[PDB]
């Protein structure tokens, strides 16, 4: 089984090839993280696996979810401590994502009723809504313009969060710019629209993530910093004319940026679209040209390449054998499956899940309540 | 159960208010109704039942599909005559869709490779790829915009497609103008740039459905013309700013042309977004549930005649939307695809087969067709 064999992530030694990919459950009460999330990941913790936690706060001016948590407090660098010594109990290695929701915010989840920030001043279109803390799903306020200082001070605070969470316990971070959020707000043509060195071509709508990765890299090292992105996600009205050019520049910086440092990243995360056959009212795409974009960008890239989304034991499986991917991260899978790594390992049968509980704060109904194998 | 009492569509006394959803299903093979359409509208016709056929052609351009019916030539009319008298046989209303896809084509769709029409020259953008006739999926090419007299040719093929659809027996037809096709491309402000007067103002880009209803209700009568629109759905790129406003503004216009015929319509056929709790790889719309909901209603109580409601609908949604009054009729999509007996399951709120999704669009005259097996 090539999902099970051994894999050298730099100083890590991986005994497989799953992993628990992202996922924000808004099970940290007060911007917190609690002793559910210690539990849910040492459920999901196995002996050299790698786990990813949800998108965490890097600002108080970056939650777009309710009750995500934070790690630019002191406060919560002593609660995830908690969290990572428990997964380290079971001699796994946990990264810890970095996620700013950009203009994707509101003004229940902004201090004082502040206007999120963003790219442009052009906000989020009704087609998509903000879940609300009461359970509602709310309207995409206008976003603020951010000039080139306000820039250099949201690249510091990636920077202190990565320090957080290093002193956190963490064995890395990953950054999250892709799903069309603060750092993807910059990337996607359909968003950038600036007339500065931050827009108007494709190298340079790729100067926000180069410095975010720099300012984290020269803080932590390479090999303990992640990238996740997703040029062909067009989420929260984020598409790209071109994803295919748009990867590869994202790529090539990143190569840029391990040359230049003289260290390679500890891997690159990309996310895919997968489309079936719809009807008329459900609105998708080519799923073989989707397949060949996965593929381009492993092959441009120098380092680790992790693939995720709407893969399954069967479909990682050929993706690490014809080596599309060196690791496979699941999602929704691992969220009904605590012993999901074992499951496949024995072709065990997979518990269903419940989209009903992936969000809200019940820290053990949907989150902890399901059963192992 | 308010889904079984009955009610009166105009002349049609009807046992029940579960209604077959019109569905593309690609089995009308070079555009000709074929035998498996009949096998497939009579395991589902019911006692008292109203049935909506697939979308069908108006003419050789409206295709955007691989093998879908046509009513736009004599021979389509007397295949499709079997298929009516299968289905009246069985005491159910049938009504034919008529349907035209606009820019949602491609050259391999469109005689000579001809450019498809529609109210812009904008294509559909990269998000979305078409189904090709070797099952795979290409891009959409660029539109033509017509003129004023090319829109009054498409709406005379829209009246002689009505007038083949009676021939034919067809107790009725619905006007397919949702789903950003080439009706909704000039609905929504998102597609529709016109300098002319069938674009601008919400007057301009509700003109060219009031002629298409009008022509046909001319034709064949009010009493058998049904409409069906999305202005809540960004299918195919087709967005407006307002959704809300563009329901209103065509609501309007239906009583107005009720008022003006002196007689009222068939029904309002509307297809709401449906949401649930998604991740962020699956992209999937997140909206308001609340909102749709309130959207909905707006448009029930504002026009005057019978409401169709649609998209996401179960037994239980189904059965609160008759019991509120915010719906006279409940028409079903996928469920009816995998439960040919879908009025009997819900009746004794029976187990539901699942669909496939893969033998959506397929050619095959049984597998994925007609093979979902009945109550037993
Ligand atoms: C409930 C939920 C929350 C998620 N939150 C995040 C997130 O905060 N950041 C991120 O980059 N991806 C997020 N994802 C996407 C996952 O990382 C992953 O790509 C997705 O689950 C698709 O993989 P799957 O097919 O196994 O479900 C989320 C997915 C789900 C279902
Ligand atoms: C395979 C398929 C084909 C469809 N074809 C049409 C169509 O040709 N014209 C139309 O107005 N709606 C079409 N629809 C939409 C349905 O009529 C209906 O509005 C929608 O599927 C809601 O179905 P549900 O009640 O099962 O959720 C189609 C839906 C599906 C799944």
């Amino acid at each position: 089984n090539p999902l099970f064999s051994p894999y050298k992530m730099g100083k890590f030694n991986l005994s497989h090839r799953v992993v628990l990919a992202p996922m924000t459950r808004c099970r940290a009460l007060n911007n917190i993280p609690q002793a559910a999330l210690g539990e849910y990941y040492e459920q999901r913790a196995t002996a050299g696996g790698f786990l990813i936690t949800e998108g965490t706060m890097i600002s108080p001016t970056s939650a777009g979810f309710p009750h995500v948590p934070g790690i630019f407090t002191k406060e919560q660098v002593r609660e995830w401590k908690k969290i990572v010594d428990v997964v380290h109990a079971k001699g796994a290695v946990i990264f810890c994502q970095l996620w700013h929701v950009g203009r994707a915010s509101h003004e229940v989840y902004q201090p004082a009723g502040a206007a999120p920030i963003s790219s442009t001043e052009k906000p989020i279109s009704n087609r998509w809504r903000i879940l609300m803390p009461d359970g509602t799903h709310g309207i995409y306020p206008k976003p603020r313009a951010i000039g080139t200082y306000e820039i250099s001070q949201v690249v510091e605070d990636y920077r202190r969060s990565a320090l957080n969470a290093i002193e956190a316990g963490f064995d890395g971070i990953e950054i999250h710019g892709a799903h069309g959020y603060l750092i993807d707000q910059f990337l996607k043509d359909g968003i950038n629209d600036r007339t500065d060195e931050y827009g108007g071509s494709l190298a340079n709508r790729c100067k926000f993530i180069t410095q975010v990765v720099q300012a984290v890299v020269s803080a932590i090292g390479a090999d303990r910093v992640g990238v996740r992105v997703s040029p062909a996600i067009d989420h929260l009205d984020a598409m790209d004319s071109n994803p295919l050019s748009l990867g590869l520049a994202v790529v090539e910086r990143l190569n840029k940026i391990q040359l230049h440092s003289g260290s390679k990243l500890a891997y690159l995360h990309v996310t895919q679209p997968r489309y079936v056959a719809y009807g008329q009212t459900e609105a998708l795409g080519s799923e073989e040209e989707e397949a060949r974009l996965m593929r381009t960008l492993r092959n441009a890239y120098q380092g680790t390449f992790i693939c995720s989304g709407g893969y399954t034991r069967e479909l990682g499986i050929e993706a690490v054998a014809q080596g599309d991917a060196d690791l496979v991260s699941y999602g929704r899978l691992f969220i009904s499956n605590p012993d999901l790594v074992m499951r496949i390992k024995l072709n065990a049968p997979l518990n269903k899940y419940n989209r009903k509980t992936f969000y809200t704060q019940d820290p053990v109904v949907g989150y902890t309540d399901y059963p192992f194998l």
